[PDB]
């Protein structure tokens, strides 16, 4: 995942996008890192959530060899490497015996700290809000303007799954000299 593309990438989503042909250009651009990173299952790193202790690989796109191995990173939404104008969508499935996974976000609280660890930084978030939602209700997964914010996702109830639930921070400070 190069950043300069992720980034490219990340601002071709957003609400106002600029007419242009160098920025048209570099959108697309952007768009073919994306393409390439989901063509190979491609890592991205990490996410964290320390009260349900959990710490698994993140990578590119939902397909089922991701699901079946950790977290998908959501097409369609920001590639986690923050940035106002972002919304990274996370998800795990909850209820599959091979592994745990986001089973326990639903034990999750607003207050609660998450970290997605790239290749270039670790991303604090603040759980601010939880929603269940229905699996084709987007409104909270979107991008807010001028904004950074992470939603960790996955299938609810436990195995019955006619949900979805929406746990989401917005960015925070991340000092190491703590962390």
């Amino acid at each position: 995942m190069r950043i300069d593309l992720a980034q490219a990438f990340n601002e071709s989503l957003n609400n106002v996008v600029s007419e242009d042909p160098y920025t048209k250009s570099r959108h697309e651009a952007g768009r073919v890192e994306y393409a390439r990173m989901l063509e190979l299952h491609e890592k991205i790193g990490y996410v964290e959530i320390p009260k349900i202790e959990v710490k698994l690989p993140v990578y590119a796109g939902t397909s089922e060899t991701v699901l079946q191995k950790g977290v998908g990173h959501l097409e369609g939404t920001s590639l986690p490497i923050g940035g106002s104008d972002t919304h990274t969508v996370l998800t795990a499935h909850t209820g599959l015996p091979k592994a745990r996974l986001f089973t326990d976000l639903t034990k999750v609280k607003i207050g609660d700290t998450f970290y997605i660890h790239n290749i270039v930084e670790t991303l604090a978030y603040e759980v601010d809000q939880i929603v269940v939602a229905e699996p084709t209700q987007f409104e909270e997964l979107l991008v807010k303007p001028g904004q950074d914010y992470a939603t960790l996702l996955t299938c609810t109830p436990y195995m019955v799954n006619t949900h979805r639930l929406l746990v989401r921070g917005h960015r925070i400070p991340y000092v190491a000299e703590e962390h």
